[PDB]
């Protein structure tokens, strides 16, 4: 019965029920008047008649390599750009946070509760007629279908971008701090109240945990040496909470910031690395400050590491993920005169877009061997067996599956991807065209447009009928990739903002934090400013096995 | 042994232990180089040689009344000013938050833990030699002395500013949401994680509580009618948690957002008002949206009310408290192009400066009667007896005690004010000259300067010896008032920033919030934009008894 059901209000306008069967649009600071926030104002026009399509830009970003090389070696220029990129996004996210699962209108309970996941777009009134408000049928295509009909991988599709296993597990490992949905509660609730890059996966969310993972000496994290190698410590020695299957031997039950991380030798590997990184830093500090305390070292480290991370992600991970020729730079000093809200709340959407299963290979080739999901899972014995070094090298090449192309979802991952759809539905997610419009994206006029190819498209049009009624998550994996890219435009234009927020919006990136002091001074500062997934592995891993998020 | 103990680094510089008996200053974005962040840069100079003393300004603010009347009527002008005032402060606070009780260096644990109270200035290394770092003796003057020697009120001193009881109880009541120190934990910890104006005192901090205080109908708060009047409801009917003394009869045990508020008929009175305000709003909304739900009304109300509050404080309370001739305006639209961090963490300092006991009268004259603390305390029977209307009128006149003059602390309040000193000491608070310097205030060179008068001064100099070693809290109450003002410069220049933060930095003051929609549209929006302690009482209280925070 909700007169807003139809998502009438345009351009970030706000719909309000001005009576049982009537509504109203809050076209405030939107740039458009009219009952629907459509009629634009002048500057609006000129603003749009100077707004280049993302594809256009993306293009320019990935071409003229020669020129990009020029700028890539001209500090002010580079920054001037990187900044532009920074700022280009910025004005997109709703910070401070607004809606969430249960709240379609701004509410204190909303803005306050931290267990919720904020929503870039409001849900749909449970009173609304159709799942997408009004357009569509009493229901949505069964997921199993869609799942199969266009998602599940038939022939493994490699990511044209060269995304190796390293990248995959990173992204996997990394994103696992922010995204941490508490299911006991629901799909919409997170358990990572840190709502951002806080390496809680390395040090636990609660202090209690953190302390058990702490050695309380030189601010180092409790560790353990197996076969002359540094590894996370046992659950039987730290009593830390770790999610493991009955058979696992105590000598194998690893304890780390994240309780789930034991079920994936891929994850565990990274852990071990970072863990090693931390303590590595501790030593460097204890060198600088022979007069510091355990609790100070431990805390300075965590600050420096968080820095590195934010760096290695933006400058490596994200860099590669974009395939731009411009070298992405991480320097907060760029927002020091930019109206930027150094804060962040994690959105449901951003979580879903994450469901990057396609990356997942069909087997896991470590050195000679090749493993199956059925094999890999919870078999850290694997990790122990081959060693970090090999793992690195190995994973540094085993290309990962493309993700936007279509039907490239491992069958083992079956269950998951389905949920990914089922969920968004429960959370009354909005139409993909809505989320498209939201981020100022022209909506897809035909399934064929969304895919390019006519196969799936037609196959989908069968299922959804109205392009509008197309679900986001799905549309994302099926989306029509960019020229050899791994993602479509949609997935990029959504995570780009969402990301550079929690990335930049992190405390340490704020003025009264960005300084040597904050990190034990210059030395420990440099560390962050000179951090690459490369060195991260170089230092922490034996023999400095070369690596990249790119398979050569 | 801490080489930083001596607070060497100047101008917000950061000190770091560069070895056992050596340190270093992080003069970053400070404006000064030199080992101590002293040598200034050019623009710095020109910036200072254009920086008018607060006293100067304060003066200009409280004079030329004729001119102020001119501007007070030319919108752009007024705003242009108010804004200036807004922005003048801003660049002072450390948002996002930095140090706290246990942390003198920036730390995650710090920035993360919300039970802590942030600290505008770092504590002092427990390893430091003297309580104020180095200057001073192995200890500090016994508090009992100071307490008596210069704090306790002998002859009641009225605030020259006319601060009636209304103001007092408001300030009291209002500030009681942010400040809510959890003693079970310690002096440094707050229980109001809301860390700001969130009217948790009206709706409780936890949802559980809130729901019990909710009637779940038209989004109204559960209430009760006694003798034809609207009053908060009983603990025996809501099971809400309320702090009460054994004798109190259930029929008197009031349940309200704040558990402590029952022990002060002054507080309770305000509650009842606000409570009445809320439900009042609910009706106005239910009029606008006959199609809204209990939980939406309830939430919109709380949003509108929070607005009112932020208004009534800034525009009334704060206005009066300043005695400026310029009419202070509350309009977030002023920061919509200002690098302002719409967020807030409550500082310990700000909490202490609050300890405004001097305001407290010696008796409480309600109509004919006159009461004693021993009387008033936990005697809401009083409130019930006379009625809200009288209470208003009465309190609207009973002048409150000045606070900066000196020795004006009620003896009943004895215990408290002492604590106020004892505490800051535990929390290793810094020197008053430090906190002075901090907010770019020339430090007091002599106790006589801090007081003007020679009596107390001399009396103190006996106790502290070095002006520097003068404690803040004390120095505040004894401080030398402004020409007929109720506060000295120190207290003003500290709470000014601290305040306009949590005041402005509140969500609802942010761009994606400041709009009719957010509040059920224009109608419910206007409400906030047209709110005065006056109307607040006018609407909620019978007969619209005139009021002001000024006793005529
Ligand atoms: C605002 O948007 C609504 C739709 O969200 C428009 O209303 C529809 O207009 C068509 C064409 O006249 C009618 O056939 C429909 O019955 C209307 N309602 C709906 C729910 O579709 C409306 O015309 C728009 N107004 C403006 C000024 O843009
Ligand atoms: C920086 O500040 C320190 C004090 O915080 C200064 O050091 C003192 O200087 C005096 C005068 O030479 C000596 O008598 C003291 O022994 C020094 N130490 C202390 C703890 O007082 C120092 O001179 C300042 N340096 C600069 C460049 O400003
Ligand atoms: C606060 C932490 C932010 C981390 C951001 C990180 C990206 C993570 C991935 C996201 C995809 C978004 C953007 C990548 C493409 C780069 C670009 O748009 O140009 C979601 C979550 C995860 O998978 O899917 O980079
Ligand atoms: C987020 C909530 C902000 C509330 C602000 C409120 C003031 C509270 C008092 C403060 C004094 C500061 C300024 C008052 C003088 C007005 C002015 O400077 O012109 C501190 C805390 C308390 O006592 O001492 O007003
Ligand atoms: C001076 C440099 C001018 C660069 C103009 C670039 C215009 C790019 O144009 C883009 O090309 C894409 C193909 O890759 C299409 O998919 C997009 O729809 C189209 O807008
Ligand atoms: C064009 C307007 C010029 C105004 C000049 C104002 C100078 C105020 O000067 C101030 O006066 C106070 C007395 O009230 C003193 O206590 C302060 O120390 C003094 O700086
Ligand atoms: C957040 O909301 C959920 C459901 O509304 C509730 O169960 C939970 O206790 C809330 N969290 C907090 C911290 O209030
Ligand atoms: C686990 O790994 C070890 C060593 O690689 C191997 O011997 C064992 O068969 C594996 N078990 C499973 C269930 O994968
Ligand atoms: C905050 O810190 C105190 C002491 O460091 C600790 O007891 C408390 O549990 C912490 N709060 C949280 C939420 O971790
Ligand atoms: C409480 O108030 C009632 C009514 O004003 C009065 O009769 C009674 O004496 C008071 N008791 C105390 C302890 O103040």
């Amino acid at each position: 019965a909700n007169p807003c059901c139809s998502n009438p209000c345009q351009n970030r306008g706000e719909c309000m029920s001005t009576g049982f069967d009537q509504y109203k649009c809050d076209c405030t600071r939107t740039g458009f008047y009219g009952e629907n926030c459509t009629t634009p104002e002048f500057l609006t026009r000129i603003k749009l008649l100077l707004k280049p399509t993302p594809n256009t830009v993306h293009y320019i970003l990935t071409h003229f390599k020669g020129v990009w090389n020029i700028v890539n070696n001209i500090p002010f220029l580079r920054s001037l750009i990187m900044k532009y990129v920074l700022t280009s996004r910025s004005y997109l996210i709703d910070s401070p946070p607004t809606y969430n699962v249960h709240y379609g209108y701004k509410s204190w309970e909303a803005f306050s509760n931290l267990s919720y996941y904020t929503r870039a777009l409001p849900p749909v009134a449970d009173d609304c007629p159709t799942p997408m408000g009004v357009k569509g049928n009493k229901e949505l295509p069964d997921s199993k279908e869609v799942l199969e009909k266009v998602l599940l991988r038939r022939e493994f599709i490699p990511d044209p971008q060269g995304s190796n296993m390293m990248f995959a597990f990173f992204a996997q490992h990394f994103t696992h701090q922010f995204f941490k949905t508490d299911h006991k509660r629901g799909p919409g609730f997170t358990r990572g109240l840190g709502h951002g890059v806080d390496l809680n996966h390395i040090y636990g969310e609660t202090l209690d945990r953190q302390h058990k993972l702490r050695l309380f000496k030189d601010g180092k994290l409790k560790y353990q040496v197996i076969g002359g190698e540094v590894y996370p410590p046992t659950v039987k020695d730290t009593q830390v909470e770790m999610i493991y299957p009955p058979h696992i031997p105590e000598n194998l039950q690893f304890a780390v910031g994240q309780e789930v991380f034991g079920l994936v030798p891929g994850l565990m590997m990274y852990a071990t690395i970072w863990l090693r990184e931390h303590n590595r830093v501790c030593d460097i500090l204890k060198q600088e400050h022979p007069e510091w305390g355990d609790e100070q070292l431990f805390q300075t480290s965590r600050l420096i590491l968080i820095g590195e991370t934010i760096k290695i992600v933006i400058e490596d991970y994200v860099q590669h993920l974009s395939g731009y020729h411009f070298k992405l730079k991480f320097d907060p000093e760029l927002l020091f005169n930019q109206q930027f809200q150094y804060q962040n709340r994690i959105a449901s959407e951003f979580n879903t877009l994450y469901h990057w299963h396609p990356l997942l290979p069909d087997t896991f080739n470590i050195e000679d061997q090749e493993y199956s999901f059925k094999q890999f899972l919870y078999n850290n014995s694997i990790l122990l067996e081959h060693g970090l070094t090999q793992f690195v090298e190995s994973f540094t090449r085993q290309i990962a599956g493309r993700v936007a192309g279509g039907r490239n979802v491992p069958i083992a991952v079956q269950a998951v991807a389905k949920a990914s759809i089922d969920q968004s539905r429960e959370m009354k997610y909005q139409s993909l065209n809505e989320y498209r419009k939201r981020f100022s994206l022209k909506p897809y006029t035909s399934f064929e447009e969304l895919t390019g190819e006519k196969e799936m498209a037609a196959e989908l049009k069968a299922l959804y009928s109205d392009i509008d009624v197309m679900e986001l998550y799905p549309a994302l994996l099926v989306e029509k990739p960019r020229p050899d890219a791994i993602f479509g435009e949609t997935m990029v234009e959504l995570g780009a903002p969402f990301s550079l927020k929690g990335l930049m919006g992190n405390p340490i990136c704020s003025p009264q934090y960005w300084k040597p002091s904050t990190f034990g001074g210059e030395v420990g500062f440099k560390i962050i400013n000179t951090a690459s997934i490369q060195s991260l592995i170089c230092n922490n891993v034996k023999g400095c096995p070369f690596t990249s998020f790119n398979v050569q």
